[PDB]
């Protein structure tokens, strides 16, 4: 029903017609109080209107050579290149620079955009005989998610459970098949983390392997579900939109006004699925093999690779500026601390480049970004990011602390009379402008907005050593470590307990002396 | 006149006495809109109530033993501890044992509470001679707020000051002397980081050196000014117990709703300083000599190494019990981040036991805290504090990010119902608590309030080069490196390009053997 | 019959009957050569030297006031302070200063030396009762080791197994006993790790549990072994004292020539172990439980804490001293890493001083440090070591790599007419001395010496995980983690869901805005 909201089948949505679907009565909680609609929403119409502006650009010209394909559909139209399988290094490429346009537009801060989603559409499309019984749906769904350019977020982590509950009890917390029907199945349980899912229209409800399901194929389920299907329901996280227009301003919350993803908790009561939107139905082993087979954990990280480099622009052009505001951009040490910032931001681009020129070939013609490359990047990002946070906050060493409440002082002059002489920049800005990019930085790090972005790049793809772990998986289940394995072998084959094994090399019999010394 | 809302000569301020001089029309600004009473508008009231409960415990006969000590001026009443100069290392433990309980109060959150300053009055009291023509200012001083418990703050840090801008205009910036009267002098400037000064009675305005000031002795002051004098404004950051309150609740923001101390830029507009609150006057050498020899930087800092190890303890176990919640600290690897949080922790208690073990005797009959060991807490504890944020951050993978925006989700059945059962705690508690011990550890991270004190934590002592450069200075001023070097200097002088020059060790002409190889 | 080399029985050894006493026929292998005596031996007669200095530093009457206690036997002789049980935290105190004193001698390079397992005879004289049935073993040789100065090692580490192997050739490599007979027990087995056993008077052999051994009795023993026992052997790693002599010299490997500490492997097969030698005989009970109570575990530490802060001072000013050659001492950026190193030097001189000052009784009178000091310690330690050698590294950009060969370079006048023109320091030393001072810093971080004690440092206490984990068994089992858990109980209850359950603080009802917003 979503698609069926654009005036035309020849493109994706325009960001009228996106917000204009988004009005179908989901199920919404926040603040205990039901949301009527997320477009007009204290919490949620800047957001909202931001991810509109990514369809807006779609159409326009000057923008579509950098954003937008024709279609492999037949159906004439066009759709943001990353809605698209990628049959080449340089489509891949074209992909990588699409997404880039796209960050720009939220300055890299909205993480959990359309085109995160896009690489499920394309694993659909390129690999849908993986789901045997239920090919068609996946062929089917590919289609509409790059003609409509459809917003879906994924829906995985399962919800905490209780130790101490009866196992009988505790697994009614999970994802489960609660009826199977002739018009589909009813299903019910829970999902966590489902990040702007207020804002989209269909998530993907994955399989997350939960020890205590043990055998019992009813947790072995994936499925698109509505925002709009009866028995959906979001259960909001405190909102930085609605708490910076409340408390503040555009000026004095300039990211957390207009960026902010809500992280929800996903409930499912009783939902009638239709079989057509059911991908994988009791079946552990598909389940089990997704991740590595289904192609969606194999594209989606050049997105968030893109993404991040994208924001890494902006903090390292904001520290620059912020370290100019404060006059210590002078210092020697201080220009250390921003060139390695540089260098971080420079190191996530080159990764996505590498993702693209290894691209490699894989089924019916599609390509794979080079997957050494995405785990290197999800084991690096919590590290630089971390690092980069800590090199602004012990550089600004006082600027940001007492910035002055509200734009309110600004706009009053028994106050902003003082502020117009004591909070100038150093460089000659006025005190308006300095507090502006100090305010700026600060709601990118220090502000519970700032927080958030923190935490969730630092655990985005899981634990420390879980990423770590799967670096590892990669490397020796491709066989590198194998390779690099055979250099150490041949290493230690040129010698034993008696000297040199090849030709080319002088024994030290002749200038040994541990005889003569002992 | 302050003190003199106590019921009693005694004893310093009890709870309630505290809050009623607060309440003395001090200009104080914030959102724009003048604040009319501290003690309650919804930015300072809770904040000046905790505050009030550190009063409180002076006088209560459980705490007594722990936080007081007779006051040494002949008056026969009691002081908190530290208020007091200490004439022997077991004084300043049982300094550092009253700081901590007080800390306790507040659980380690507020850092600038009034025992911080009463190093300032010992200062005054042990070295008043330093101060010519103004001792009997600072021997009354002494008296007066060890008597009374008068809340004292540091306002020190110069404002920002554009350097395109005509040097006659960059100096009006800085505190200077306007007029010299009879009654007293005529002041006008700014400083920054006035930590808590909206809740303070005095603030000691302090001498900080600027290049552009030259010779000119009018910058070269340091005085007393009251909160409620004529000419001085506050104007204030943004307030997260405000903010907290205006879209939050205690359950949501325990932390933030009345632990935060508003860090204002403190505003002289030709404000009259009478004679007996000036110490130093027109007089560069003092100016500059007092940090070194003054001996407040030499005593506070006992002070804020104590308050961090409280705040240690909260988030050590605080972090535990989160980990209990999400049922990880089964795993060996958190169990060893845990671990590495409580070395951090034993770490600044064990560096307050050297601060006292060590303690130096000092100028009539005072006692000073360890150099070395203030020096060392300075440098460890920006690397401890970024060190355990981010191992808190990488170990809740998951439970902090989205958690229910409001305490008003768990009062709504509606949506509580399904709180109930898919938020549970993994150790068996429910739903309430796991949020309550999660939002908790949120406030103390992730908040703005949590990300302005790692902010102030990792700036608290300058820049990370500055405080490295005051540890190297002083073990080469303490004669510490001289030692150092005396052992280098030694085991150079025991060998020569010849040989050992010492009798008991082998030379190596028998089995050198570059003779027989070349 | 050791100490008998004695010419006194009212004094430790001499440096003269010390290296008398290894002249005993132990039975050694280097280099695959049986080695005849230890005192001559090219690889081990400067350390055997550097060691006889400490003996000869006890009756240097300048040193005694700082090296010795009278003992507490009867005898009327005096010993090593650290070998005399501690009644006191000032004797703590003085035992730490005696312990610096002889770490001074090798500038801290030393860390196994005969202070070490001073601890292991005062554990066995403060807690005697331990041991049962050998209770007056364990009085004997207290008496033994505190009057005679006896140098002891501990070996403890288990040779590795093939898992591969059959369980019952497994059991082979851990010492068991293999016959009880009329004079004592027959053991076979192997520990690796035994760090300058090859100068040593007796080793303890001491149980450490593999999960192989099972039940069976036979491994859980505890005994004390003399290094010319028939069947003792130790296999010698690499002497880097015998190669700095073979290719080197003093001027060229200043430590490596006088301080390297041999890692042996000790064997012992089928040697007997008199009755009264034995300590814990077929006991897992008492086995499992000696390194928590015996004390030796919560005493050792001391004298490894105190022996790096040593080698910290002398690392410390040899960095210093390094940077005024290389002249890079100049910048700000080299001041602060230099201070850095200062910190970390400071730290551990400050938890030695927490570990006197917070010392508690413990049995029969004797005191133990403080042990939570203990752990800091372990945790900090290969942190602070990684860490000042990577800073050191980083700062002598180019000095270190091109250092000419030879102090033969030096003494040959065709080439050292060049390097007097093209290698002078920065601060206008002459060549011989600025070539000099860099390869002292060479051979503490980058020699094969340096790089076997930045191994040894890293992995003293154990893996990092464990250290870790000791440290926060510790602040479990000594109840501190439940009062600091008291704390975050306490700051729980004062709120719930409805508001604050105390009366000093503002609800927020009455600012509360969600229900206007909302």
């Amino acid at each position: 029903k979503p698609e069926d909201f654009r005036a035309s089948t020849q493109r994706p949505f325009t960001g009228e017609e996106y917000l204009k679907s988004l009005q179908d009565g989901r199920e919404i909680y926040i603040y205990g109080e039901r949301v009527k609609d997320v477009t007009t929403h204290p919490a949620f119409r800047n957001a909202a209107a931001s991810v509109a502006q990514l369809y807006d650009a779609l159409h326009k010209p000057e923008m579509q050579d950098s954003l937008c394909w024709n279609t492999d559909t037949g159906s004439g139209g066009y759709t943001h290149k990353f809605f698209r399988v990628a049959k080449s290094a340089d489509d891949l490429r074209q992909q990588r620079d699409a997404i880039a346009e796209w960050s720009r537009l939220s300055y890299g801060w909205m993480g959990r955009t359309p085109d995160y989603k896009a690489a499920f559409g394309c694993a659909l499309g390129a690999n849908p005989g993986f789901y045997g019984q239920f090919e068609q749906n996946a062929r089917n769904w590919y289609t509409r998610i790059q003609e409509t350019g459809l917003y879906f977020n994924h829906a995985i982590v399962n919800p905490p459970i209780d130790r101490h509950l009866p196992t009988d009890k505790v697994k009614d917390v999970y994802i489960k098949l609660e009826k199977e029907t002739d018009a589909g199945i009813i299903v019910s349980g829970a999902k966590v983390v489902a990040t702007n899912s207020a804002l989209t229209h269909y998530n993907m409800i994955g399989f997350g392997s939960a020890q205590v399901m043990g055998e019992n194929p009813d947790f072995a389920l994936m499925f698109v579900a509505p925002m709009d299907a009866d028995g959906v329901k979001l259960i909001s996280r405190a909102s930085y939109e609605m708490v910076a227009g409340a408390t503040g301003s555009p000026y004095d919350y300039p990211l957390s006004s207009r960026f902010d993803e809500n992280d929800a908790i996903l409930v499912m009561d009783n939902v009638l699925i239709p079989w057509e939107n059911v991908l994988i139905y009791r079946d552990f082993d598909r389940c089990r093999r997704w991740t590595m087979e289904g192609g969606f954990a194999r594209m989606y990280p050049l997105q968030a690779c893109v993404r991040l480099a994208v924001k890494l622009d902006f903090i390292t052009a904001l520290l620059k500026k912020s370290l100019e505001c404060t006059g210590t951009l002078e210092f020697r040490g201080v220009q250390a601390d921003l060139g390695e910032v540089v260098a971080w931001r420079n190191t996530f681009w080159a990764l996505s480049d590498s993702m693209c020129s290894e691209a490699t070939p894989w089924v019916n013609g599609a390509y794979l970004p080079d997957h050494a490359a995405l785990q290197t990047y999800r084991v690096l990002a919590p590290m630089a990011y971390a690092k980069i946070k800590n090199i602004i906050e012990r550089n600004v060493t006082s600027g940001l602390i007492y910035l002055p409440s509200s734009a309110r002082d600004l706009n009053n002059p028994q106050i902003d009379q003082y502020l117009a002489k004591y909070v100038r920049g150093s460089n000659g800005m006025d005190h308006v402008q300095r507090i502006k990019i100090l305010k700026l930085m600060w709601d990118a790090i220090g502000s519970e907005f700032g927080g958030r972005h923190e935490l969730y790049e630092i655990n985005y793809s899981g634990s420390q050593d879980e990423i770590r772990l799967q670096c590892l998986r990669q490397a020796q289940n491709s066989g590198n470590m194998d390779k690099m394995m055979a250099m150490v072998d041949r290493c230690l084959s040129e010698y034993d307990q008696d000297g040199w094994t090849v030709p080319h090399l002088h024994n030290n019999d002749d200038i040994n002396m541990l005889d003569k010394l002992l």
